[PDB]
């Protein structure tokens, strides 16, 4: 729409206030003009058609219980845009500031959040299994990293190919709840994932066998649900990169962690620069070394950390 | 694009030569004006990017064969738009000539095709198990089914009434597939799925247990995969479906067939008129009888043959 920018303020699923970014024209709509060519946030009613309706609100404040998905939608992918543009330098999921969609009440009881191939999609939840998705910023963020993969490396969804997508969106996702400072920590969805049971969440990097995923790749799936394990194998990337970060000996080996900024720039320059469609683990491990390498030196501690954390999880 | 309208010629999947509706304006772009708001095919060029690149030739004759899931994408959109306004009288998808889109060359090696919400999607298959998904009428025809669905019914995709959504989108794809009269058959996906294995196809209607799906509600999959088997257990209403126009015994019950026309007027009416969002099997059985009730009368044989198809499958 093409209007004044102007701020407005809300509650989002969790029940926090927050001021957003919103266009007037007659209405006040979930539009921010201020990221790139724009971030839009739409209403599809409980509905599977897509996009919906641009969201439109009579007076520009949002604590209406249906509106807090869409608050946390539109808020989290600002949050999300600004990690890109400061950290990494880059506009937007395309690099060149790409308009950024999201569409919130898909479906009825959908215990999803996904990206399309063009835009975001957020389920409600059920309400037992999961509350509105994008109360998570590392669900969004997650989602989100999937349109960078799909501009830049391209990795295909099924296999080994599929499992690094899924876990790149794992650790950028983290990564930008560590930049938001929001409680972060190291685990995937906790925020909106069972909200009667507290301490729980829907994967763990630290420790992805707490839920029955694999953190060795002697441990991998091998059979076709999920598209050959593409969200079961991931646990064994996730490991690599906990370690890589944080450190720790994992199967008898130790790695000293180099930090979670320098696990951001790894991984960034190997999914930018050196992945490809249908790179598998071994060379998503010669890819992080090869970054290292570009950055801090083939004799640095960061190169023998990244080397250390793969030869941890069993990825030669 | 903005254009002069004209026709092109071209070379399906499967060889065969066709006429294809297309637009000039430097380009021949793959853009047909004769029907609705437009029928628009793309290509996604092996990525997962949508909708790509609206497909432009420089010559207007499709023969190359990285150019024919387009023509047939292209072209069975047509015919598929052409049944619903013709049996039907609906304007496109959404009943008011909303534009068709459809990308095809989605990914690489990717077995599937899909509505997204917004637009078709068509993967080439890995070659083994499937060619390219869009040389098929009957899954093209399913796929565009899923968004009248979308904008009427509002079925959502899990549990009995994801499974109503998968049997509607398989009647209708084989509906469309005898009104082109293209080799009709009860089976889906024979022209596309296995070139190496002939007689095959990935569901039957006549008899979904060839293929190991339920073709009675006792033998109905209760389980969470395939989101609560929504692909699986539309085999119940699939034979259904196949009993009331064909007929036959089928468990000890006899069904006199009426045939595919009334079929397809039965259903149709089921879908835009009675059935909801959480519909479940029982209450398709009401709004089938309902509908045939609505346009032959209570006494006739059609709702008579609607009673005891359900009755053979085991749905009351
Ligand atoms: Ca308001
Ligand atoms: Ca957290
Ligand atoms: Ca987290
Ligand atoms: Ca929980
Ligand atoms: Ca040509
Ligand atoms: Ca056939
Ligand atoms: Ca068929
Ligand atoms: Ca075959
Ligand atoms: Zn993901
Ligand atoms: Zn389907």
């Amino acid at each position: 729409i093409t209007g004044t920018s102007t701020v407005g303020v809300g509650r989002g699923v969790l029940g926090d206030q927050k001021n957003i970014n919103t266009t007037y024209s007659t209405y006040y709509y979930l539009q921010d003009n201020t990221r790139g060519d724009g971030i839009f946030t739409y209403d599809a009613k409980y509905r599977t058609t897509l996009p919906g309706s641009l969201w439109a609100d009579a007076d520009n404040q949002f604590f209406a219980s249906y509106d807090a998905p869409a608050v946390d939608a539109h808020y989290y992918a600002g949050v999300t845009y600004d990690y890109y543009k400061n950290v990494h330098n880059r506009l937007s999921y395309d690099g060149n500031n790409a308009a950024i969609r999201s569409s919130v009440h898909y479906s009825q009881g959908y215990n999803n959040a996904f990206w399309n191939g063009s835009e975001m999609v957020y389920g409600d939840g059920d309400g037992q299994t999961f509350i509105p998705l994008s109360g998570g910023i590392d669900v969004v963020a997650h989602e989100l990293t999937h349109a960078v993969t799909d501009y830049t490396a391209g990795l295909i969804y099924q296999n080994e190919s599929g499992a690094i997508n899924e876990a790149i969106s794992d650790i950028f996702g983290t990564l930008v709840e560590f930049y938001a400072n929001k409680n972060p920590d190291w685990e995937i969805g906790e925020d909106v994932y069972t909200p009667g049971i507290s301490g729980d969440s829907l994967r763990s990097m630290s420790d992805p066998a707490k839920y029955g995923d694999p953190d060795h790749y002697s441990k991998r799936y091998t059979g076709t649900q999920d598209n050959g394990g593409v969200h079961i194998n991931s646990g064994i990337i996730n490991k690599a990169a906990y370690l890589i970060s944080q450190g720790g000996t994992h199967y008898g080996v130790s790695v000293v962690g180099i930090g979670r900024d320098k696990l951001g720039k790894i991984f960034y320059r190997a999914l930018t620069q050196y992945l490809t469609p249908t790179s598998n683990f071994s060379q998503l491990r010669a890819a992080a070394v090869q970054s290292a390498t570009d950055l801090y030196g083939s004799t640095s501690q960061e190169v023998a950390s990244v080397k250390q954390a793969f030869d941890a999880v069993g990825v030669k």
